[PDB]
Formats: C-alpha cells, sequence, structure tokens
C-alpha cells in the first residue's frame, strides 16, 4: 500500500510475503465460501490497484473465477466511464485528471499515478474503488458456485459402484483443476458421493482401503 519517506514523500510498500501467503491460504482452505470475501477485504487493507492485482495473480490458478472477476471489472469499469466521460481540455495547475475505468483496474494506470490518486485532498479512492469491483465478482463468483463438474456427480441408487467410479474418474479427469484439489476428490468426495447404502459400507472399511478394495466391499448394493 503506501507510506510516508521521512522526507515527505507518499511512496509505495509492496505487500507483505505473510499476507499474500495468508490470502493464497485462505483461497485454498475456503473454496468459495462467503467467508471469503470478508477475509479478502480485511487482508486488502489500503492496497492500491497494483497490490489489489498482485493479490489475485496469486490465486489466478482458478481460472473459472479470473474469468468470472474480469467481466465483473470490464463491466463496472464501463460504467464508470459512462459516469465519468473523458474531457479533453487542460488541466489546471491545481486539478488532477480524473482516472478512468482501466485507470482504476490499474491497466492504464501507473503506481506513481495511483498513489497521487489516492492520496489527493480529498482522495480518489482508486485503491477502495477497484476493491468494491473485486468484491462484487467474488459475490457473484460464490452465488454461483453450486457446481456440476464433478460435485454433483452422484452414485444413482441402484447403479453399480464400478460405474459410478468410472463417472468420477472420466470428469475428474477432464477438469481444470490443481493436483490438491483433485486429491481430495479421489480421497473423500468418490466416497461422500456414494449412495446411502454403499457410502455406510465404505466408510466401516479400515484406514487404508484401497480402490480395488471399495470395488470389492460395494459390489451389488
Amino acid at each position: 500500500p503506501i507510506v510516508q519517506n521521512l522526507q515527505g514523500q507518499m511512496v509505495h510498500q509492496a505487500i507483505s510475503p505473510r499476507t499474500l501467503n495468508a490470502w493464497v491460504k485462505v483461497v485454498e482452505e475456503k473454496a468459495f465460501s462467503p467467508e471469503v470475501i470478508p477475509m479478502f477485504s480485511a487482508l486488502s487493507e489500503g492496497a492500491t490497484p497494483q497490490d489489489l492485482n498482485t493479490m489475485l495473480n496469486t490465486v489466478g490458478g482458478h481460472q473459472a473465477a479470473m474469468q468470472m472477476l474480469k467481466e465483473t471489472i470490464n463491466e463496472e469499469a464501463a460504467e464508470w466511464d459512462r459516469l465519468h466521460p473523458v474531457h479533453a481540455g487542460p488541466i489546471a495547475p491545481g486539478q488532477m485528471r480524473e482516472p478512468r475505468g482501466s485507470d482504476i483496474a490499474g491497466t492504464t494506470s501507473t503506481l506513481q499515478e495511483q498513489i497521487g490518486w489516492m492520496t489527493h485532498n480529498p482522495p480518489i479512492p482508486v485503491g477502495e474503488i477497484y476493491k468494491r469491483w473485486i468484491i462484487l465478482g467474488l459475490n457473484k463468483i460464490v452465488r454461483m458456485y453450486s457446481p456440476t463438474s464433478i460435485l454433483d456427480i452422484r452414485q444413482g441408487p441402484k447403479e453399480p459402484f464400478r460405474d459410478y467410479v468410472d463417472r468420477f474418474y472420466k470428469t475428474l479427469r477432464a477438469e481444470q483443476a490443481s493436483q490438491e484439489v483433485k486429491n481430495w476428490m479421489t480421497e473423500t468426495l468418490l466416497v461422500q458421493n456414494a449412495n446411502p447404502d454403499c457410502k455406510t459400507i465404505l466408510k466401516a472399511l479400515g484406514p487404508g482401503a484401497t480402490l480395488e478394495e471399495m470395488m470389492t466391499a460395494c459390489q451389488g448394493v
């Protein structure tokens, strides 16, 4: 964010690696929970647009979510521009050119410009404005969740467990997800999503049941 020199200038300080590591941990752990939003807001306190983009690049592997954020950001930026039309005239020595939507998203603006806007009297709070757009995006992401690409693969009441396993793994293989997410899918979701009768059998197996043991256990259930 922004800090003052002993020589009095407002200068930029990169987000701490510990704040960044915390944010990446929140996303890893709190998948798409409403809980992500309040955390994002706490962790991004004081952030310039550059800092906010830094936080997002850190969780960019979530491509479907990043795509949703992009569309929200483009939409809000477009409305900002409608409300804040470009004015071609000269800028008075005591005025400051207003930011465009892309300046707020950090795309067409420099850190120096972001800081100049943020610390003006009164501010042009481009960090807070961009943060609101991101939050609009995050809310849309959580609200949409209720996915189908794995989560809605459920064993049928009369489905042979070997067929369910096949469907599950086929769906799994076609996804673009990190390995740690896929590991949770194979080790816990598969049982989680088995039918009532198979799940009860599966949950009564030992600590280290192999998938072949699982299929043996649930055969004709």
